[PDB]
């Protein structure tokens, strides 16, 4: 059908075909009369999956011949989506299996709508980890995606009169495909004990233990025919655990419990047993299995030069006190040689500036569960601080400062302060980020060790976010630049010459018209809701939180409805504002906020006066799978952050990417996607940074600006008399009180400017051959934020490898 | 090799091999230079496998077409043991798959150890199950096995120091190849809850919901093309469970918690919660798969022409009032016609006559698990006992006897009267055991409704029990008589005119010593015991329970090492004595009996003066697999149990089967036993049922036969002062002061008859010629004790259906 999809060959289609009828019968015991849906794409998926495994065999018996350095990327959270259209995309196998399919008489795009989200993420960081995978594959290099196998992701969030409701991610229920579990290499992983101290060192006895068997799933290139690993390890009981006899076995339970559950709570730091366990078991495992490759090579000295741990935020942390206490307690390294190594191994990545969102554990969860990796922690803080005192002699206030012990009423453990300490490279993800963090946060640390500290802007995968999800508008791009951009994103710059072809701005903008009437579809099909697609389709979507300032675009959407009511003769731009994402169950302010998102709603959408000018859709059970179909559909993207808070943001990239103009602070990324594309070309607003900095010195109080702006006085009063929640007028007086008295993000600060820019937007927007030619200087412009640049930064800056686009013999 | 192992074509071959190394490849993911022996063993089980599909498929679309009477087996218990040998047996596949395996450069009998037993069941019950499922399937049967599937099967036993501990039976943990999920048809399950009365009945509200998720595995018949069903329930909590947010998700293990794990205390009925708990689960979610079937044949008249349910003992006795609550409740029918029917479809087989494993739920229990099936068991009491009344007017006393409400303390359910009064048939398990149901325990129930008395003799498999375990001894048979005696054990009687046969006779006894060679070298290799071969292999395998006397051979072993001392230059037959079972983990004598087995071995095995003239070996984790080896090696099977408690045994049937001979009360089936071989061809002992009766009139007094057998007071003096525990002289006074005091059981009662009886056995085994020829009378007449003979009596007599021998088209 459409070129960047591959051939559909005589011989392939056939072959699929027939595999395809091998599985349902063999695999899924079938026969065509009582399959289901569900059958079918089953039979799919090992279909395809059958292409994987040659290629993934090859790749890692390469890795063995030719023993490369390894690169183990640490992280809590993979946020995968679904596997099924990227392993076709990737294979190039997309057109014929659509053939092979319609042959056979079904739908594959109803095929693919079967599959589950892998959902092991939260938001950002995990589906950042998801992006970094695909593109360490299609650059060739020996990478490895370690993290836990949750039995329960992200839950599904119901919306229930306006409310959330969490329920269980079952995503396993059915069996997954593209998992292959490997209890041939299950590893052990100690907890609890005590420390005895012999003349041949301590030594960590008493111990109870959990199994860890690790399940691989295959992560292909884009067409290099390279399948590189992510392994997720599993919770086991061993087996004469608590081995009265029922109840022994009953309790297996208690030790399978640490990969049960993906922790939802992104907002919020809770020292929390459990979670810690989880930080120790992912680590425990994945290094000895990195040690058991590397045997597989007594020469410790050569061990930074065949791998590398890359720490995804803190989460892993307890890494570099496990790194030492193998190389200490086990190999019989001396302190300082094993250090050295360590500390070359390591490099670790922040992903945020909030406060309550850092891990500080309490000493005595450490003493009780990790009673070995205290004591390591301690001696490094010792030999730390001994450095920091000879490089700042006399700084007493520096010391307490950079000590790895918080102390108080509860003694804490600072991870941040670990994770420096013992790491050779620490990185900001966006530039303004990384400023922040040599600035403000650590800087103490920048001061004592300027070398470690780097700037790794985050990217996206122009494979899933472009090809797989707007193929249109891949196709329109390829037919007048081929297809070398899909893998080297910079090449996008050739479409500035076209900015003033007719065809292609046409072109453009009915790849448009078509994902949104595709999206308009999918709204009333699925949930039963009637938009106008010709309206504007103002767009936010991501986790909610107050920084990110989902109330600022309920103030504006009230705007939008007052000025309606006020004169409804008048013409206005028609918009469709669309806001999604889920809240922390444990998280009251952002559970309000999407009741009051709803609450508008049902206001705005059943005014006649309104007519279809305005609509107000809240997004339920915002994921991966979902982003895909509003992404390309979308016009504006709201990006509006406080400027500081936001360290980077990717979903503002792959908007940019499928065709959506930008309004947005100067906050993280956006600052230099502004920057790639031209200030003229976004919509840029309000306080940067240094205002910011400003207004806090002064204090910030709110009532300055109720007092001066009656369009903001007005809504407060709405919000506060109870017109948007006529039974129960004070509903929303939690909301109100936290604007008036105590808002951290300055709501009000930027509402003026803010409602200045969104008609500014309303402007251009009537004016459709100027709109499209502003879109088609941001997507000529979105290549830097590809992570198949990302990645080839890392490699050579912090990991000391080369990337390689060639391809491995198929 | 062997004949009755099928042929090993060239096309066969050629395409076993192949498909063995796909399986290795697309379905294992590895490479030969990577893969285990486990990883050949999945290889061949899914290179089998692919063998059943196509079969299963068209044998369930027969039914579909057909619509013959179902039969549907319910039972807690299947001990299924190991499938891919019985599955390349009842395939003709076993030579073929040998050949393609030795070409792959292969040992195929060392990939067969490597499958783990399917260990859910107990002992006698579970493995009946599983012959009785082979039977059905051999015979053309629309039958289907429902049960659970345990996540923890029966606890693999370790000996330590003498006593037993117990592991648990992982099975489940590197995959099972021979079971399918089926997701899709879950059904829920309902707990707790209250009962509501309106005008339109009765209705059952405010419960708590569990999913039943349903799990296929394969039955084939013996070369018949026919493979039926036995589909396993799995407990799974429905995904708003519980639905802080953490818990919510963790505490979906407690409705999983249902098929955890079998329950192993086969002594002693435990009113516990969760074993109820599983007894509704199998009941609930068979019944409504059931109904479904049938409605896809209003009209419930034809229920009966359509469906048999045989319950498999008390266990899942809630199918008759949840048969009942369907009928009533939801289809709306009458009381009176949904009683008749649900007589008219269940039917009950008792399998024991202790009193304490009967069960007897407290009422208090049902109550609040089960609020309305307790209604409909008060309204078939009522209804029940005024039939009773109508019948036998004024005898109060057969009222309270016969009631299924036991008063007391706690008013308790009597399990097995609700089965009689809601069956059409009630069986016992052999000829002297149905009588005993008539005369004493059911005696009031037999005088009511004489007609559903009925008899259905035990019997075993001789797939599994001969050709598969025994392959020489099915090879000589197979050459004097064909192979048609596999299918129709009848004609073995037919080696009646070789017991004169001077080459059949060294072949016999050829037979039987490779399979003691064969086995004293299993013992060397796996467990480091060594065993003189040319020793009588005295044998006693079976679960450990005091009425099974393993304590009389115990009495026994000790006799002939006083003998010896006492006499050390005699000539002596020498003997390896073989005792094996699984203690119920709460059963203390069980428990103390096996450390006394262990002490012996202690003392015996290390006597210089005794040298290999006497060895005693525990057994140790006797289960299915085992059995399989050491049945074959025995040359004697003790059966020993007091007469009237062993209501059949069937470990007795596969020792005949394949060539021991048998030291026996006359108990439960050894009746039927020796009637067949004929009294002369066995070893008869002690007292029968009515010399035991005789006894309990006049009161068992131990001390007459401690004071008059001087050897028999030796021993216990041997016991008491410590013999044989020389640290802890008083190890074994719980079992002195039990024998001496209070011996349900009449241990020393047949003491002299089992010594005396057991010197005869010594004398026939020093004339080897004549040892064989009864053998050759005993093998010659085990025919009727097949299981197909079996089932072709359940099939006619109580489900009212024909068997079968003709093949489906393949
Ligand atoms: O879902 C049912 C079960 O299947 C099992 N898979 C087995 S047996 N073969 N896999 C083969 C395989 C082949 C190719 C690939 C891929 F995609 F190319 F990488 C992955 C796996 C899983 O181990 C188990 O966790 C899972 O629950
Ligand atoms: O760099 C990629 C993105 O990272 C994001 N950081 C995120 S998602 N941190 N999550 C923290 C977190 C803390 C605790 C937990 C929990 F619950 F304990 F499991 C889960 C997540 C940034 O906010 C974003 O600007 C950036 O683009
Ligand atoms: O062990 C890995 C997983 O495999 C899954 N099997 C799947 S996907 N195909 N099965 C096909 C099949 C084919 C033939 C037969 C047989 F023997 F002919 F009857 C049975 C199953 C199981 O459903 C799951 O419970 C299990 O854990
Ligand atoms: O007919 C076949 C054989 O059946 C046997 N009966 C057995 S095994 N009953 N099990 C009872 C039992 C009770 C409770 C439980 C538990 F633990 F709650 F789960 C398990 C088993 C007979 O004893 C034997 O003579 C006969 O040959």
């Amino acid at each position: 059908q459409i070129s960047v999809r591959g051939l559909a060959g005589v011989e392939n289609v056939t072959e699929l075909k027939k595999n395809f009828n091998r599985h349902l019968h063999f695999t899924l015991v079938k026969d065509r009369n009582v399959a289901t849906p569900r059958d079918y794409y089953f039979a799919l998926a090992h279909t395809v999956r059958d292409h994987l495994v040659g290629r993934w065999i090859r790749t890692q018996q390469h890795y063995y011949e030719k023993d490369p350095k390894r690169i183990y990327y640490l992280s809590l959270e993979f946020y995968m989506g679904r596997t099924l259209q990227n392993t076709m995309v990737n294979l190039a196998l997309e057109n014929a299996c659509d053939e092979a399919t319609y042959q056979l008489g079904l739908d594959m795009e109803e095929l693919e709508e079967i599959e589950e989200d892998a959902g092991l993420g939260n938001g950002g960081l995990g589906r950042l980890a998801a992006c970094f995978l695909d593109s360490m594959a299609t650059l060739g290099l020996a990478a490895y995606g370690y993290g836990i196998r949750y039995e329960f992701g992200i839950f599904n969030q119901k919306i229930c009169g306006g409310w959330q409701m969490e329920e269980a991610d079952d995503w396993l229920r059915y069996g997954n495909p593209w998992e292959k579990a490997r209890p041939e290499f299950t590893l052990p992983v100690h907890f609890y004990g005590r420390v005895e101290h012999t003349s041949q060192g301590a030594k960590w006895v008493d111990t109870q233990v959990v199994l860890a068997m690790p399940y691989d799933t295959p992560v292909p290139g884009y067409r290099n025919n390279v399948v590189n690993t992510m392994r997720l390890w599993s919770a086991k009981a061993p087996n004469d655990f608590n081995l009265g006899y029922i109840q022994a076995v009953l309790d297996r339970n208690l030790a399978e419990n640490i990969s049960r559950v993906l922790y939802p709570n992104d907002n919020f730091f809770e020292g929390k047993e459990l979670r810690l366990k989880q930080e120790y078991f992912v680590v425990a495992a994945t290094l000895q299995d990195i040690i058991r490759r590397f045997k597989s090579s007594t020469n410790f000295d050569a061990f930074p030069d065949k791998v590398a741990i890359q720490l995804n935020d803190t989460h892993p942390s307890l890494a570099i006190p496990e790194l030492m206490r193998v190389l200490v307690d086990l190999e019989r390294l001396d302190w300082d040689k094993a250090w050295e190594v360590t500390v070359k191994t390591c490099a670790y990545t922040n992903h945020t500036v909030l406060p309550e969102a850092l891990e500080r554990w309490p000493v005595h969860l450490l003493e009780t569960l990790l009673p070995r990796h205290l004591q390591i922690i301690y001696e490094i803080n010792q030999r730390f601080l001994n450095r920091v005192a000879a490089a700042f002699p006399g700084d007493v206030d520096r010391l307490r400062r950079m000590s790895l012990v918080e102390e108080g009423a509860v003694k804490r453990i600072n991870m941040a302060h670990l994770c420096i300490a013992g790491s050779h490279a620490v990185n900001g993800v966006a530039r303004i980020h990384s400023e922040i963090l040599k600035k403000t946060i650590f800087k103490d640390f920048y001061e004592l060790e300027p070398h470690k500290f780097q700037n790794k802007t985050n990217g996206i995968t122009p494979r899933r976010w472009l090809v797989l999800c707007n193929p249109g508008l891949a196709e329109i791009i390829a037919e007048r630049i081929g297809e070398e951009y899909i893998s080297d994103l910079d090449q996008l710059r050739k479409l500035l010459s076209y900015v003033d072809d007719e065809a292609f701005i046409r072109d453009v903008a009915k790849v448009k018209q078509e994902n949104k009437l595709k999206f308009a579809a999918y709204l009333e099909r699925e949930y039963k809701v009637h938009i106008n697609p010709n309206s504007l389709f103002d767009v936010q979507v991501k986790r909610i939180h107050e920084y990110k300032r989902q109330l600022l675009n309920c103030l504006h959407v009230i705007t939008l409805y007052n000025r309606i009511k006020k004169e409804p003769n008048k013409f206005v731009v028609p918009r469709t504002v669309m806001i999604g994402g889920k809240a922390a169950p444990g998280y009251h302010m952002a559970k309000m906020i999407i009741k009051l998102i709803t609450a508008i709603g049902d206001v705005v959408n059943h005014d006649p006066v309104v007519g279809d000018r305005l609509r107000v859709i809240f997004l339920e059970n915002y994921r991966v799978s979902l982003a895909e179909k509003v992404i390309p559909a979308a016009d504006l993207s709201e990006q509006i952050s406080t400027a500081g808070t936001e360290a980077s943001g990717t979903g503002n990239m792959k908007f940019m990417l499928n065709g959506a103009l930008t309004i947005g602070t100067m906050d993280g990324a956006n600052v230099e996607m502004a920057e790639e594309a031209g200030e003229e070309n976004f919509f840029i607003f309000g306080m940067r940074v240094e205002d910011v900095d400003r207004l806090d010195q002064r204090g910030y109080n709110a009532q300055e600006y109720y007092d001066r702006i009656p369009e903001l006085r007005q809504i407060i009063e709405q919000l506060s008399s109870g017109f948007f929640s006529p039974k129960q007028p004070d509903l929303f007086k939690d909301i109100v009180n936290m604007l008036m008295h105590h808002d951290r993000f300055k709501v009000f600060a930027d509402y003026e400017e803010y409602v200045k820019c969104q008609e500014r937007v309303s402007a251009l927007y009537k004016n459709p051959r100027e709109w499209t030619r502003m879109v088609i200087r941001n997507i000529a412009t979105s290549g830097k934020f590809s992570s198949d640049r990302t990645i080839a930064q890392y490699a050579r800056e912090i990991w000391g490898v080369e990337p390689s686009r060639q391809r491995l013999p198929a």
